[PDB]
């Protein structure tokens, strides 16, 4: 991976590229995330596929433009960024809060996709309970509580039983939160809050879709994502049986296989 700092139009943005193959991969980490969380998993894929990470603003190394980040924002500058790297066609592969703004690249900018895979993410708008909880999390950040946040999501977005195999990559999710800009988060919660459901566009959309869904999923209860799937007849999906929100550090061969198969069709 070669890492580059590039003008996404009029937004800087951190990037890493592995810069060689003829088809491109974009990895979007998501909420609490960075580049980072990707490090590991990017050998499974580049020695096939040319394999693009970045930050997105608000977290990691980036820009924070006001009070909110909107997915729109979001997959603008990741669109912006791919047109200056010269890529004009990828798989867009989405991690949760990714996810939400692999889903408005797909609505915006479709012609860039030769897929999209919502990796533990759904399409659903945020339920008024979430939105209160991420009031809730603005609140204890604009309190100088940040370090609150850390403390339960490294953690929790695993499944139950790996929390003792995965214990290294909660350190580094945990260390993550304090390097995370306090007004990043502020802004990527107002975006999520503010999202759009994007459950009719993905019906509508031309682009072959892909969903990675862990079956021991806190966030994302079987149930839930049983729902979501008979939704979206369109759509192939793959269940992590062993993971949960983290499949591609819980299960990685698994979720690169599923990856891979996607892109070449």
């Amino acid at each position: 991976m070669i890492e580059k700092f590039i003008m996404a139009g009029p937004t800087a943005l951190h990037v890493c590229d592995s810069q060689k193959g003829d088809k491109c991969v974009v990895l979007l980490h998501g909420y609490l995330e960075s580049m980072l969380v990707w490090e590991d998993f990017v050998p499974f894929l580049y020695k096939e596929l040319r394999v693009v990470t970045l930050d997105l603003p608000g977290h990691g190394i980036s820009v924070v433009t006001g009070e909110e980040h909107s997915m729109e924002f979001l997959a603008d500058t990741v669109a912006d960024a791919l047109r200056a790297l010269g890529i004009p066609r990828c798989t867009l592969v989405g991690h949760s809060m990714g996810g939400y703004v692999a889903l408005a690249f797909c609505e915006r900018h479709p012609d860039m996709l030769n897929g999209v895979v919502l990796l533990s993410s759904t399409p659903n708008a945020d339920t008024p309970e979430k939105s209160e909880n991420r009031r809730r999390e603005i609140a204890l950040v604009k309190a100088g509580k940040k370090d609150a946040l850390a403390r339960v999501a490294p953690e929790a977005g695993f499944a139950e039983d790996n929390r003792t195999r995965m214990k290294d990559y909660i350190e580094d999710l945990t260390e993550q939160v304090a390097v995370t800009e306090d007004e990043g988060i502020v802004a990527l919660l107002n975006g999520m809050i503010a999202r759009k459901d994007q459950n009719e566009m993905l019906r509508a959309s031309k682009v072959p879709q892909l969903f990675i869904l862990g079956r021991k999923d806190n966030y994302i209860p079987v149930e839930a994502a049983e729902k979501m799937v008979k939704e979206h007849l369109q759509a192939r999906v793959v269940w992590l049986e062993n993971s949960g929100h983290m499949g591609f550090l819980e299960e990685p061969e698994t979720t690169a296989r599923a990856i891979l198969d996607f892109v070449n069709g």
